[PDB]
């Protein structure tokens, strides 16, 4: 009934989040751990200090957020306007992406969908290591990922 922190990806650190049936990622920005609604639902984030309710919940945008747990450092938002980005997966893979719009990025080389599965909520990073977006969905054809869809970092604000 809650989301648990089961691991992390060391870049800053991306959180590996899991429910009873699904595992995905969480990215802390502006004091908030952001993730995807299709993974966490409206569930709380659990831990030794007790469950903590989501402070942001947007079903339409597939975006949820909790107050950053103690110790979860926030990543710096990208302000350099880069279009050459890097998707960080739950396996610590860093996949180059060319931004082609406000929420879309093309992959330089198609990757099987199985290799991106479970990395929703992970960050897209600019060449400076700053978070430009948050992995939400993949453009899939013949089971091969050719592009990604992400929540822009600008939408990851407190209010
Ligand atoms: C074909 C496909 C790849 C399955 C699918 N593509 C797709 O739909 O592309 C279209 C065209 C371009 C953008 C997108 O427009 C529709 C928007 C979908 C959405 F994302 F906004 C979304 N909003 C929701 C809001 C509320 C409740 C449920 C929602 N469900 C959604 O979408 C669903 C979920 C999302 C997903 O699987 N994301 C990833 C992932 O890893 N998840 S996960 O960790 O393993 C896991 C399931 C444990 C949590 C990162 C991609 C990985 F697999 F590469 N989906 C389906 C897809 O990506
Ligand atoms: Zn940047």
């Amino acid at each position: 009934g809650s989301v648990v922190i089961v691991g992390r990806v060391v870049l800053g650190e991306v959180q590996v989040l899991s429910t009873a049936t699904q595992s995905f990622l969480g990215t802390a920005v502006n004091g908030v751990m952001w993730s995807v609604y299709h993974g966490a639902g409206g569930k709380t984030i659990s831990g030794p200090k007790g469950p903590v309710n989501q402070m942001y919940t947007n079903v339409d945008q597939d975006l949820v957020g909790w107050p950053a747990p103690p110790g979860v450092k926030s990543l710096t938002p990208c302000t350099c306007g880069a279009s050459d980005l890097y998707l960080v997966t739950r396996h610590a893979d860093v996949v180059p992406v060319r931004r082609r719009g406000d929420t879309r990025g093309a992959l330089l080389s198609p990757r099987p969908i199985s290799t991106l599965k479970g990395s929703s909520g992970g960050p897209l990073l600019c060449p400076m290591g700053h978070v430009a977006g948050l992995f939400r969905a993949a453009v899939c054809t013949r089971g091969v990922a050719k592009a990604v869809d992400f929540v822009p970092v600008e939408s990851l604000e407190t209010t």
